[PDB]
């Protein structure tokens, strides 16, 4: 008992570490450093970045979060020794438990679970990402009440329905951030003729971004190439056309919400109508999101306070529930 236990959030691009009775103690990118040629890693978390940034050549730069055994076993090798200061004097291993993407399968929950406890875990138990996401926002989801999270990340928007510890009802999209940035890359080709590249459609979904209503956001000067020359240009772009870029992106992820709701018990959509529905992950800090949302659903809807460390909280918070995990985990045998 020596020994203190450990979640882990290995996000798609930042890796956090939880250690119970200590908190946050690790914040590094999820990124990986390989041998160019023979693929092997390297280096992870900031020792990749620092390794990266002395560019030694013949080294390849990877974000893995979006993955194979290997590679998760080489990544949580790293960050489960890093976080570890201590090691208990007659257990030095600790309990992980590992954040996974909703939908995740039983032989792929056996696979993660295979890895961290070849990376030196005692053992492990996976916890799906929107439920981390519910208990890191503080939801009263261990009651018998109906609480809604929607946590909005990278590649995915995953919607879940909890009540008593459990999801009752969830949806998973492929459309998040990284959606919204290529949607505003396609909208500035086809009106402008202008190719950006990824910096400058995160900066602009960053700098002026918004699901709708963007008074007074604001106007940006961009840079690309030109695609009937070939050369770079400069072009103003203002939160009105981005919003109206974004516009798919956005209705997309009400929809999923309101299917969720469609598929979840009376009772329980009416105690979300009362509470209101949680916004978590990156793509909840889109400007507005929250109120589009609740226009279109008659709901209430906030942004979770901290909602970058919902997750990795929530995955450490979990700790505190471990039998709840561990009879998960023997359920996918």
């Amino acid at each position: 008992i020596g020994t203190k236990d450990l979640g882990i959030d290995l996000g798609t691009a930042n890796t956090l570490v939880y250690v119970k009775g200590k908190g946050i103690v690790l914040r590094e990118p999820s990124v990986v450093a390989i041998q160019r040629d023979t693929k092997q890693i390297v280096a992870v978390g900031n020792e990749a970045k620092n390794m990266i940034g002395r560019t030694p050549g013949n080294i390849v730069a990877l974000r893995p979060m979006k993955a194979d055994y290997e590679t998760t076993a080489t990544m949580m090798k790293y960050y489960i020794r890093k976080a570890i200061k201590t090691k208990g004097l007659f257990a030095g291993k600790p309990y992980v438990m590992v954040c996974v993407p909703y939908g995740i399968t039983a032989v792929e929950e056996r696979a993660v679970i295979d890895a961290t406890r070849q990376a030196g875990a005692r053992d492990a138990y996976t916890i799906e990402e929107p439920f981390a996401a519910a208990i890191g926002a503080n939801l009263p989801v261990w009651e018998p009440t109906g609480s809604m999270v929607v946590d909005i990340g990278g590649g995915t928007t995953e919607v879940a329905v909890i009540s008593l510890g459990g999801i009752v009802t969830s949806q998973s999209i492929r459309i998040a951030g990284d959606e919204m940035d290529e949607a505003i890359i396609q909208y500035i080709r086809k009106s402008y003729n202008l190719m950006i590249g990824e910096r400058t459609a995160e900066a602009i979904k960053m700098e002026i971004g918004s699901a709708g209503n963007p008074e007074g956001i604001g106007n940006m000067e961009i840079r690309g190439r030109d695609l009937l020359t070939g050369l770079p240009k400069t072009i103003e772009i203002s939160a009105e056309e981005v919003a109206e870029a974004l516009r798919d992106t956005v209705y997309a992820i009400v929809e999923s919400v309101k299917n969720t709701l469609e598929k979840t018990p009376p009772e329980l959509a009416a105690d979300i109508m009362d509470r209101g529905i949680v916004l978590t992950g990156g793509g909840a800090l889109l400007r507005n999101l929250d109120k589009v949302i609740s226009q279109e659903t008659d709901m209430p809807v906030i942004v979770a306070e901290n909602p970058l460390d919902c997750v990795a909280i929530g995955t450490g918070k979990a700790l505190d529930h471990i039998d709840l995990f561990k009879n998960k985990a023997r359920d996918h045998r």
